[PDB]
């Protein structure tokens, strides 16, 4: 169990409170998608996805179970499916549950011609810079991630920690309405 | 979704906050009972039972699933079994999910011999008053009750809010643990 944040403000607290509320309450996908577009809402980004999958041994992803674009451009995830980049996403190589993943930070370190290939293209449809939480549950090695496109939600690091402390009741949620 | 509490103290929030957040990481029944027991040790009380339910068409228990007891004197327990109370208990009647039950007014307005024996021995010993919390999912008609026993908790407005806000969220992990 990931520990809650320090240094909230009664606002900041409250959200965080009213969210992981609400999120052990979700039963439907609809439900689902409806909380997400109102966390997107209070972050400086317009763009999230909530993917569900099944993991290998280390956490990683190995079969993707749901995918659940809130605001992802479609275009970007037509082209990400059609062009198979779940296969050179440094994001989708990500240890679930490891803490969260800042997009530059991980891209700057990826060494493989698909994935300079692949960070490129990102970077021309404004994904190079984003941030990945996750959770998984040895249960049934099954894992979630949340991902969120921009530079402004990393740089806001109460945003940061309250996200990272949704993402595992998120994860139930995911599971449920699976 | 029942609504979260007005009134309380930053600490209190921040208690509820905890709790919840705590919640929705469990996964074990040994898990459910250690955070039933730090819960415990926040009410002024001593007697704290979860049970988990199989709903009619009126969210009433027709069937019990597992019952968590946490602190209820277990010769109490034998003599509820023994003696099958959960015919008599006017609390295993409570429309689930229709707000706190007072056990003194609830306990007031019984009418029936049996019942009325059941509460003169449930008063005998020491459970003639506490508060009976509920949530259910009609995903699968399954409900939960959380009763805690005594006077005292009635009386702390802001415990009995966060107690109530904390219930559907101990549902969800009595399901993930069932
Ligand atoms: C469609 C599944 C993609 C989930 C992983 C993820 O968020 N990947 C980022 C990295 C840059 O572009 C993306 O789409
Ligand atoms: C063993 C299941 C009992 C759950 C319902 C409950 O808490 N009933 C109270 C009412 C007075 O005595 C009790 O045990």
């Amino acid at each position: 169990m990931r520990p809650l944040p320090a240094g909230l403000t009664a606002s900041q607290q409250w959200t965080l409170l009213e969210w992981i509320h609400m999120a052990g309450h979700i039963e439907t996908e609809n439900e689902l998608k409806a909380f997400l577009d109102q966390v997107l809402s209070q972050a400086p980004s317009e763009r999230l996805l909530l993917a569900l999958g099944r993991l290998n041994n280390q956490n990683q992803i190995q079969r993707l179970e749901r995918v659940l674009n809130v605001s992802y451009p479609s275009d970007w995830l037509d082209q990400y499916m059609k062009e198979n980049y779940a296969q050179h996403d440094p994001i989708l190589r990500i240890h679930l549950g490891q803490g969260p993943v800042m997009w530059e930070e991980r891209f700057n370190r990826a060494k493989g011609a698909e994935e300079k290939r692949f960070i490129a293209e990102a970077t021309q449809n404004g994904m190079g810079s984003g941030i990945t939480f996750s959770a998984a549950s040895e249960r049934n090695n099954i894992g979630s991630i949340l991902s969120i496109a921009g530079r402004e939600p990393g740089r806001n690091a109460a945003l940061v920690a309250m996200l990272n402390c949704l993402t595992p009741h998120l994860h139930q949620a995911a599971i449920r309405v699976a």
